[PDB]
């Protein structure tokens, strides 16, 4: 009928995936998908407004329609799917390269391991991966979130660098998902014309220590960047470091230099505007939630909203708060 793909989620590799995503460019296309004894059907279509730049390769970013409530994303070395299943947010993930692959796998595995982690295999095929169970498995639960410091039109472009520690363990594919989080949060500002974001994934050699303080991390990756001959001239874009961990033995998930210091029309120099950010999949929105920061965004009572105080599992990735949209809106334009 008005399907043109099926997908069986179980035994899905890269190409199975890569075969879909690579097909779907300006229209809505519908997908059956199987899991198991159960079968349904999608829409998704590529996301517009959004660039990545990953491996000096372009990343494509694909969204569910209408309450269809799915993403995916599409790199020439990996694939992702992240849908609801049963009132659970799942990540179906998927490596071109088998090693890396069984690499990807041994993380989870390491990491999480009623199923969280789930392997399917054949020679591992896709890695399953309930976020909403990991997420609630997190400790400092309800504990007040410490991440700042205390006191138009045209379409602009506004870029992302977003700087992966030296072996600080980002993982490729949880890059990329936290940058679709951050995508969605600023959807009204890039459907409406105001904004196109651009996301520019590179590699370092700035090295941070595990329990290391965000304030001193955050200042250590800012004179990093000062003396870096790879981003000479470029001092006037959001930077943000990315590491699999955390910062403060635990506690920090991410630290954003200042609320409200992005300016589309006289942007801040010298590496002014930055911040440090884990890419956990067990906090999927941190990236989203800092750059929500710099943008003007303040911490409100809503545990709904990307910028909910306190950690908590009902946050998505939506600023849900007028007041907030107004202090963006505010700060952008100056
Ligand atoms: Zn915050």
């Amino acid at each position: 009928p008005q399907l043109e793909h099926v997908l069986n989620l179980r035994s899905m590799d890269y190409e199975d995936l890569a075969g879909v995503l690579s097909k779907i460019s300006n229209t809505e296309h519908t997908i059956m998908l199987q899991e198991g004894s159960e079968l349904w059907t999608t829409s998704i279509k590529a996301i517009h407004g959004v660039e990545i730049e990953e491996s000096n390769r372009p990343v494509y970013l694909f969204e569910g329609q209408d309450k269809d409530s799915i993403n995916a994303i599409l790199s020439q070395s990996y694939a992702t799917i992240r849908l609801q299943r049963g009132g659970d947010l799942i990540d179906y993930i998927v490596y071109k390269d088998k090693e890396r692959m069984a690499e990807i796998a041994n993380y989870y595995q390491n990491h999480y391991l009623d199923k969280i982690v789930v392997c399917n295999t054949g020679d591992i095929k896709n890695i399953r991966i309930d976020i909403t169970k990991a997420i609630g498995n997190n400790p400092f639960k309800g504990l007040p979130i410490k991440d700042y410091p205390t006191e138009a039109t045209y379409p602009a472009t506004l870029e992302f660098m977003l700087i992966k520690e030296k072996d600080g363990g980002s993982l490729e594919h949880d890059i990329t998902s936290q940058i679709q989080a951050v995508t969605t949060s600023l959807k009204f500002l890039i459907d409406s014309g105001f904004i196109t974001v651009k996301y520019t994934i590179k590699d370092s050699s700035h090295k941070g220590g595990a329990s290391d303080y965000e304030v001193s991390a955050l200042e250590s990756f800012q004179n990093y960047l000062r003396s870096w001959d790879e981003v000479k001239g470029q001092d006037k874009k959001p930077y943000i470091l990315l590491r699999d961990g955390t910062w403060d033995s635990g506690k920090t998930f991410g630290y954003a230099s200042g609320i409200g210091v992005i300016h589309l029309n006289n942007p801040r120099g010298n590496f002014e505007v930055a911040a440090i950010s884990t890419t956990s999949s067990s906090h999927p929105y941190t990236l989203a939630h800092e750059i929500g920061h710099l943008l003007g965004a303040e911490h409100v009572d809503n545990e709904q909203d990307l910028m909910y105080t306190w950690y908590s599992p009902q946050v998505t990735p939506n600023h849900l708060s007028a007041d907030n949209w107004v202090r963006m809106l505010e700060c952008i334009q100056k």
